[PDB]
């Protein structure tokens, strides 16, 4: 079932909820962490917030608190594991003997083809080298090039013009957030970030670079100090392919982090799993994901009496004045708008309905109605819709109802 | 590794082919076959083919020889497995223990929401009862409606029109067999129906029906004696999904046939799995895939030091004057044509390239070179272009070379 002793490859948040989960759930045998990063363990969302702000790494650090006993190897690469002998070969010339196998391996930025002979400054933003060598270019008055219009990229929009950092912005898509965001959104995102002084470029995609000038398939030019590319990122998979496990960008897995080798499983930015709220399969890029699913396969792992993975998807985003939450799908058959959409002072909710049923949720800046809406999200609760929009309607009785 | 028993849910060609391989490779304990048709295990190929003109069965049936010492327990339904208690419950209130459970339970026909309350015949094709019951109904001048322009539409309207059967067919795409067809090939097809009286309709869908007569979602109508819809195939894999198995309209599946559970194994229409040409998970709906996959993941339970599954993805269709052979992808950075594509005697090759290497075939009355092409397509073959479209070219020598 849980079989010692337990090793997990990779160091970030996923990895450290996991083994954290293990120990208070009762698990006292080895526990042995691998992790490719020379750093103590620490959170990706500050990267791209209050940290390329402030720089103090020692503020954003995880607590391997609730996770005593066990050994971190940092800056040490997992180079393939033998799910047969039950061990995993490291870059140090050291091999670990596995009872269980968790692959936590998260995921890497894509790189831009077109700008892979590149003679200026390209950087992705995924590691807190990362973050520093890009803070370090963040001179005021200097220009930044962002590719991709996702979350970490409008973040650093807003971080670099608080900075002084005039901004330029590439997006294939005709909208901002494509991923998993509803329109009303994504449109009112684009306002904002404009009002701010960030030149949006929307139906561009960049076709090459010449001597410090990004080259646009509209037949265009936009000059640089530095570019940011953050058009998504890929699943660390490698090991488990060469492995010989069922992989598709993205580590398949059940509600169990079960992979398709026995003994061998997977949690995180790492795994395509099955989203309850579509009943598709995707690969869920979240924070509260890596921390949940880390939490459940532990749990389950040491408790086969314990339910599998069942929580339903939800980011933020702290974008300069707009604190974002989205919880569940981006559209159904009907949205609600919650209050004005207005650059004056924002704050507004958005419900998303199919047939009479909640399936998602965004607020922006009006977090205390976030929690019961994926309270009501969770229940799929069918509330009425007159109710919802009128803004009398407090949502924290229903939820309680 | 392999542990006896063996119980396999499903009875058509994936869990033939499977269980005949398992006897091949020296495998002598239980094995047992749950089949919920009460039918001597059968072909389906020919439903669409000779047997919807000829009517005999018995010429249809597959080749349980090669598997001695096999239960087979037909007419009977797996409602349920436990993983942990590994058994099946059984429709007949039988429970079957397990020591390795294969899935090969194939895919059913997508039922057409807006023909859901339809008053008038609407049938699928895709069991010898339903070619039964279709056959029964193809009155010579009688006419038939088809929706969905796949392979076995069109197999059915060649096979109807032959039968002095007047055949109209809505297709809610610009072209016909959108699935894995090189657009050259779906606009050749087209011109062949069309000239054998088939009423075409592209870019349309069925918005309801009333007294006999479908509805189009042009305002407009076709009256017809009887619907067959032939619109896709949906996975069987509810027994997995209530089981825990990472499932999305198929079981997922590595190489080795490997499900996320334990001695839990799948084949055949029921999976998703490894495109090796694409590197993407796809459900394969092929012949070849069930006999070839079936046969791979028996091997491989028997001798683990057996490779896994490698076969590349090919099917045939044969629609009237037509012997259609399609290998590997529909498309790449170029395709080479050998021949003249005419209705005047139908013989022609297509050669799908990437970056110069052969990924995909097609062959139309044009046996002698599908072959070849298979083999050069195996190894990722890079032959000269010009001897490629060069009509002089022997394809056979080259696959030697
Ligand atoms: C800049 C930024 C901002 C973000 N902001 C938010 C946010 O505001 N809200 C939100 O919901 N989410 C946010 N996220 C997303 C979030 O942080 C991720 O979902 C989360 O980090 C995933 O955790 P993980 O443990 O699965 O993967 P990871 O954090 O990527 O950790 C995996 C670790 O394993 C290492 N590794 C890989 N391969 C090997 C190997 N072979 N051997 C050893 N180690 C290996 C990796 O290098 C990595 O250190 C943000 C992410 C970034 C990068
Ligand atoms: C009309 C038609 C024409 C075709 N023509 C071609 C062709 O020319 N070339 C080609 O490449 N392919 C063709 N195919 C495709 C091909 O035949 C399939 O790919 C193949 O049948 C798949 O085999 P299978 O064993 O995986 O699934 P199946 O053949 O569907 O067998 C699965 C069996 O398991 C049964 N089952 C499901 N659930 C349970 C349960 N809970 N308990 C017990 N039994 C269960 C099913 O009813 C079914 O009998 C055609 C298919 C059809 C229907």
């Amino acid at each position: 079932a849980l079989k010692a002793p337990v090793v997990v490859l990779g160091a970030g948040l996923a990895s450290v909820s996991f083994v954290a989960e293990l120990r208070q759930a009762g698990y006292q045998g080895l526990i042995t962490v691998v992790g490719d990063e020379a750093e103590r363990p620490y959170d990706r969302p500050p990267l791209s917030k209050d940290f390329m702000a402030h720089g103090d790494a020692e503020k954003i650090r995880l607590d391997c608190k609730r996770a005593p006993e066990v050994e971190w190897l940092l800056g040490v690469t997992a180079q393939s594991f033998d799910p047969q002998a039950h061990t995993v070969a490291l870059s140090d010339g050291r091999t670990l003997p596995y009872g269980t196998l968790v692959l936590a391996t998260g995921a890497a930025p894509r790189a831009l083809p077109t700008l892979q002979g590149a003679t200026m400054p390209v950087h992705t933003l995924r590691t807190l080298e990362d973050a520093r060598r890009i803070q370090a270019g963040l001179r005021p008055q200097s220009r930044l090039l962002i590719v991709g219009g996702g979350v970490i990229g409008l973040e650093l929009a807003a971080t670099a013009r608080t900075a002084g950092v005039h901004v330029s912005l590439v997006q294939r898509g005709p909208r901002l957030m494509s991923r998993a965001a509803p329109a009303t959104l994504a449109d009112f995102v684009a306002r904002y970030h404009a009002a701010q002084g960030v030149d949006l470029r929307f139906e561009r995609s960049v076709t090459g670079s010449v001597d410090g000038v990004v080259l646009l398939d509209d037949g265009t030019r936009i000059a640089a100090d530095m570019v940011v590319v953050g058009i998504g990122v890929l699943a660390n998979d490698a090991l488990a392919r060469a492995a010989g496990l069922a992989c598709d960008d993205g580590i398949f897995v059940d509600a169990y982090g079960r992979t398709t080798c026995p003994d061998v499983y997977a949690l995180g930015d790492v795994t395509r799993q099955r989203n309850p709220l579509s009943g598709r399969f995707e690969r869920i890029e979240t924070w509260s994901n890596a921390q949940n699913q880390g939490i459940a396969v532990a749990r389950h792992l040491v408790d086969p009496t314990a339910p599998g993975y069942a929580e339903l998807p939800w980011y933020w985003s702290d974008q300069g004045a707009l604190r974002i939450q989205v919880a569940g799908l981006a559209s159904g058959d009907e949205e609600i708008v919650r209050g004005e959409v207005s650059l004056d002072a924002p704050k507004f909710t958005l419900i998303e309905l199919q047939k009479g049923r909640i399936v998602g949720a965004t607020c922006v800046n009006n977090a205390r109605d976030f929690a019961p809406l994926r309270r009501l999200l969770a229940v799929g609760a069918k509330p009425d819709r007159a109710a919802l929009a009128d803004p009398a309607t407090d949502l924290r009785k229903l939820a309680a109802a």
